[PDB]
């Protein structure tokens, strides 16, 4: 059977967000059933410290273990990218480590299967160039404004 | 022959950028001659008025003559994405409102392709919930400091 993660997180707190947590992951193990796929690791990042935002940290282990080849997975199940991504240029970098070390990127709610794809490496390319490119023009303004005091 | 708008625009002034607008548009026109589209219409945002970022104007003529029918367009080219939206909501309800009158999008320099695809809308409405959640956040964050002021 094709192997997998599951990783799931809140953007808050556990305090906000924790209650649809676990209808998340119902669903997540719901899919990973009918497709027939084997769990071999589950990864949460839940806001369950004192902080307004919530980190990174099993992310960041689950990204180990799978440069590692541990576990032999081919896929990280995700709900969908905003749990799991900050934003375009994030999910372009996260996406792109993954597949150099074999491993592709499914969005349940999203439907959205990397595997399947190079036109979505593309769009999020794209909309990542959008992104720095008004990270230089808020600089810029900035600037402007430095120069008036 | 497939018939074809092109669309170019600078992200701050033609001061700064203007100097690569020509080059963008030769590069669109060759690309229109070696796949032998037809162009009906150019339109252009050039960042020739006297603020610091430019408008929308001419992009905002070019979806009513495409709302219209006008020219019976079968694709808008526009350079990269970068040239075209401000940011992934935008890209999403632009490339919506010209399916829906039966225009597809071109990127000449990312390789782009709509009509080829409904991937491309699935990230694209994936990294706006991004962008949309992001905002929610900041506006939390700013309540709760207009709460101790």
């Amino acid at each position: 059977k094709i192997k997998v993660y599951l990783y799931t997180r809140v953007s808050t707190s556990i305090q906000i967000e924790g209650y649809s947590l676990e209808a998340q992951k119902s669903r997540m193990k719901a899919f990973a059933i009918y497709n027939d796929y084997e769990i071999v690791g589950e990864y949460e990042d839940a806001g369950k410290s004192g902080k307004s935002i919530e980190g990174r940290i099993q992310f960041n282990r689950m990204m180990e273990d799978i440069k590692s080849g541990k576990d032999g997975v081919s896929f990280v199940l995700v709900f969908k990218l905003s749990r799991f991504a900050r934003n375009a240029a994030d999910v372009l970098s996260t996406l792109q480590i993954m597949q150099d070390y074999g491993v592709n990127l499914i969005c349940v709610e999203d439907g959205i299967d990397s595997s399947k794809d190079k036109l979505m490496i593309s769009v999020l390319s794209a909309v990542a160039e959008i992104e720095r490119e008004n990270i230089r023009i808020q600089t810029m303004e900035g600037c402007i404004q430095k120069a008036r005091e």
